[PDB]
């Protein structure tokens, strides 16, 4: 770009000497100029350069706190989830320990009624065949069998 | 560091070289300094430039980073919503098994109940024979010693 410091101050020695070649003096003052020229142009590119760098950080500062905003709702809906998942799965939990009292009430009930049923039929089948012994004998007018009989037909 | 028209004015001394020796050092010395210092400017603020290259490459990264944090959390509330309705089905359909073995238990207790008062019937007339037989001991009949033999029979 410009010009290094040691090689402006080679020029300025040149011009020290009060007498070293005028068409030289000259040529070297141009140079002094045209590079003061040029290095207030690169320091004015460079400070367009930073201001814009200094927008677009504020115009990022803008959306990241619209991010840090957004991110922290989800956070919560996130967590307000989990809350949500801990208790259904503490009423499963719950519901499953109903079930399986309902499920043992259940089979204690059903080895109930098979022992009823079958104690019910036991009872049933003796009264059948003692009505069929009081059949064999009723032609002999017991009136002790008739008792029995009466029993037998007795209805609720 | 000195205007355009300042460096100009100091170079269009040094143009003269019978400028007297004292002028013209003073002269040399000023665009001397004057260079140094604005080089210096130069550095500070190019330093200055990528300093806020860096804090805006920071910042791009982290807001990004913050985008993507965003969609982790929305891709995972959508996930656990959809575990919700999954959670929310499992837990309706136990207490449907809740509610239907209830009904089992009611109508299980009832049948436990008429069975009871079934075998109580059947029972109630076995004993009257058993008292009949009993009360008529002393006539040695076989016929009821036979009913005898089937009021006490076993099930095997």
């Amino acid at each position: 770009g410009p010009l290094k410091p040691e090689e402006h101050e080679d020029i300025l020695n040149k011009l020290l000497d009060p007498e070293l070649a005028q068409s030289e003096r000259t040529e070297a003052l141009q140079q002094l100029r045209v590079n003061y020229g040029s290095f207030v142009s690169e320091y004015n590119d460079l400070t367009k350069e930073a201001r814009s760098l200094s927008t677009e950080l504020f115009k990022l500062k803008n959306a990241y706190e619209e991010s840090l905003e957004h991110l922290e709702t989800f956070k919560r809906e996130n967590k307000n989830l989990q809350e949500e998942i801990s208790d259904l799965t503490e009423q499963l939990g719950s519901s499953g320990k109903t079930i399986h009292e309902l499920e043992k009430v259940r089979k204690q009930l059903e080895a109930e009624v098979e022992d009823l049923e079958k104690e019910r039929d036991f009872y049933f089948g003796k009264l059948r065949n003692i009505e069929l012994i009081c059949q064999e004998n009723e032609g002999e007018n017991d009136p002790v069998l008739q008792r029995i009989v009466d029993i037998l037909y007795a209805t609720d």
